């Protein structure tokens, strides 16, 4: 990738991509997981990412984490979530392929794979240090509380408390697998959360469409329950680009759903990087850094990108240059008036291949 | 206190209690004080606590501290406060036993003991590094300003300025003791603060009551002047329990007003603690940590707890488990369907010992 | 300067002033600049300051910086700015002597000197680590992107892209100089920003005026586009002072426009400083520290001060003492009832030489 400056790509910069596709899975009874955050991907301060799979009837047990909100995208299969708020209200809902959930920091929750095959999903947390090994587990909790107090709290005998787990379960396939949603009723009378905390992203109409390239955007305008986090699906045809831009207000976390992705990141001070991501790899663009995404392959590319702000803000280079008068542009770029007039006058968000 | 995990209580964790009852008082002319913060209680990052007493006519001099808001609970006696805002408005008020004040960050204030008894009160600051040795004193200020500028600022002669203190006074019993509230008028025409910054907590009816156990809560709903701090009084009868819960949004600072308190703290990653607090000792539960409080004694227990958020948010274990369906609970806890149905179906906030 | 305590001025404290007047300029083709922030002025954590000049037709190139909002005061001459928001709207405006601009964090912008004279202005950033060497330059950007992707994004050939700069331009005099404002139209159809992000500070009537001493204040009340920063102009006559006060909510950054300024700063724990600032020097008062400013010279003093909050909050000593009853004051200061009654009963903001 030649540049006008002949910059040494990546020099004096952290990695902006991580080979998450090669990270080994941790295996549980009915599920798998792996994660990427500042502990293995130092640039990724604003968000951490978790891959999880759950077989039918496998549950990610009831837990909470007050250090991070949890935004999710279901890649394959079907899940059911439960979510309990400090007002004592509950949301119990199916989330299918292409759907989202958002669990506010510290609200209690569970996730179950409901089949018929493997559920596979991404979890993105708005704390880059988040680790799935550091969540607050209800089974860990009750096995790390004095037995006599658990007895009193539950109205249970010692012999009943002795039947509870002795350590953090994390993922269970003990069972039973949950049944139809209409029968998934709280054991005790519980009012229902009314603001939706699940959402259908893949089923949205594209916010932007150009020559088969598509952007589907779920910010707080589309999904207000996710009040401080935004997600988008980008589909790029062979040769096409998401145009050069930056985000004034948010970091950007990226996962390649399928295909092969090229990312370039401009970091100021004459420093920049370019790298290729395979399916299942991760990218991270710090707030304010200039960047673009290109499909340099002969096959389609699909990515999910996540922002740690509920308001999607992008300034495209094309918009920026179109907004300025000729004199400012010619003086800035030190170019002829003739060439100045050929700078962008409109922003199409994507760029179609121009190479004949 | 046996547990299902046989966890070594306190292993790999900071102390969550501090033997504040044994901290020596610092003695002033008509007052005493002592304090606990990150400097001696490392876990206590969000809040620091100060004990202070003032004899009749003793004043904690005019001072300010822009690094911390100041929330107070008067344990004994009567105080008079003054509070001056950047709007140039003043609040002059009596605060008696069971009452609160809240001084916003950086607003100027004073506190006087009003007789015939000694005033004793707790001050909780929303910065764990706060120290009473590091406040901005008006007598320190004027003795550390060029004399010629103090003369000009006050319209005073050298001989008048020479009568001012040469250093921080801190606490003074020079006099005069203040008279009745209705005669405590500003020396110059000063508009009055209209939003109350004092409040009666002890005189509230309980928010929650069960079997003699009581919770009185002053959040910003009850006391909007204290916009980002909340306090509560908890009364526990012998053998009774404040149920297992966590706070999604706030740290919890605790002081034992009377009795003996048992506290358990669950910190995730299979780590937990349990300890006993005597009267005048202090506890601290970091945001999100699971906790419960038990009176294991034969005498009543009374505590004050303070949160560094104005919205009280608690998720009780009972609420959480009641909100979930049987399958999720049986799978998580790996227990029989019979036992699953005996999990909580309602939240009574407190739990009671075995009854006749 | 004697004090009641005989405090050693400056003992155990950082510098609260910086000899910015002596900082050397960095020279560009058509402009100059220098800066002061935590890297050379350690106390200055909340704000950094930049001096910049632009010759007629010289431009500070299109750039952005998402780490800092940019507040400006034009000291001499005339500028033209452009400002582009994430809504895809643009503001193109003239800012002359005494005027302000505020560029929100990460919004794209440019600044051009409009002739016939040199434009000289101050930029204050709400991040004390801000450096003009660390901005995101559009010419740096396009020279540090794969050429094939620039071709695609612009619809240009390799030979067209090859005419672009090979590195960060920073300041350019290549031209052309811009024409009249009414002719400075976006190359492509662009909606206009409607909330003003420029403002006339020097032209305001004083918020406070006493004996020739004046304070002009542009907080978010006067200039709502500058939503989280405030600027003020203070004029002090010989012998006059801005009274003792503190700010509960903001740090204060100061620049001496002309004259000679005395600053005192009280830092608690029996520590305080007093320093004299020359024209072009800089002061910084941390949030909550007590302070006062005095003109101890025989000539006028004019300063600009900037706060990293959009709501100007000041508690003057006089207001505070006037708000309290006699008993509280006499007990605090350990003075006679007679002297207690002579403490302040009103706040005139400035104090006059006796
Ligand atoms: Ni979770
Ligand atoms: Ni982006
Ligand atoms: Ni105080
Ligand atoms: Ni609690
Ligand atoms: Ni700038
Ligand atoms: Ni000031």
């Amino acid at each position: 990738w030649r540049s006008l400056s002949n910059v040494v790509w990546g020099k004096d910069l952290p990695a902006f991509t991580y080979a998450f596709s090669k990270t080994p899975l941790v295996l549980y009874d009915g599920g798998t997981t792996k994660q990427v955050g500042t502990y293995n991907f130092p640039v990724s301060k604003g968000m951490a990412g978790v891959y999880m799979s759950l077989e039918p009837g496998a549950i990610r047990e009831l837990h909470w984490h007050a250090n991070a909100a949890e935004w999710a995208y279901v890649m394959e299969g079907r899940t059911r979530i439960t979510l309990t708020s400090p007002e004592g209200k509950v949301e119990i809902a199916d989330v299918d392929k292409g759907g989202l959930w958002y669990f506010p920091r510290g609200w209690g929750h569970s996730i179950e794979g409901i089949g018929p095959d493997t559920a596979k999903f991404l979890l993105v947390f708005n704390d880059g240090t988040f680790s799935e090994g550091a969540t607050f587990s209800v089974t860990d909790w009750l096995s790390h509380t004095p037995i006599a107090w658990v007895e009193e709290n539950l109205g249970w005998t010692a012999a009943q408390v002795a039947q509870l787990p002795k350590k953090q379960v994390y993922i269970s396939s003990y069972g039973p697998a949950s049944g139809p949603l209409a029968s998934a009723t709280p054991q005790g009378q519980t009012a229902k959360i009314e603001v939706p905390h699940t959402h259908n992203l893949l089923g949205q109409q594209p916010l932007v469409s150009l020559g088969g390239n598509e952007l589907r955007l779920a910010s707080a305008k589309e999904f207000p329950g996710s009040f401080n986090m935004t997600g988008a699906l980008i589909h790029l045809e062979p040769g096409a680009m998401r145009q050069l831009h930056w985000h004034p207000n948010a970091d950007e976390w990226q996962y390649v759903l399928d295909g092969e992705m090229d990312l370039t990141v401009f970091a100021s001070e004459g420093k920049a990087s370019v790298s290729r991501l395979q399916q299942g790899d991760v990218g991270y663009v710090p707030k304010g850094y200039g960047h673009a995404i290109r499909n340099s392959s002969q096959k389609p590319l699909d990515i999910v990108v996540v922002f740690n702000d509920g308001d999607y803000q992008s300034i495209d280079l094309s918009t920026w240059l179109a907004s300025n008068p000729s004199s400012v542009l010619g003086n800035t770029f030190q170019i002829s008036p003739e060439l100045t007039k050929k700078l962008p006058v409109q922003d199409t968000i994507f760029s179609l291949p121009t190479q004949p």
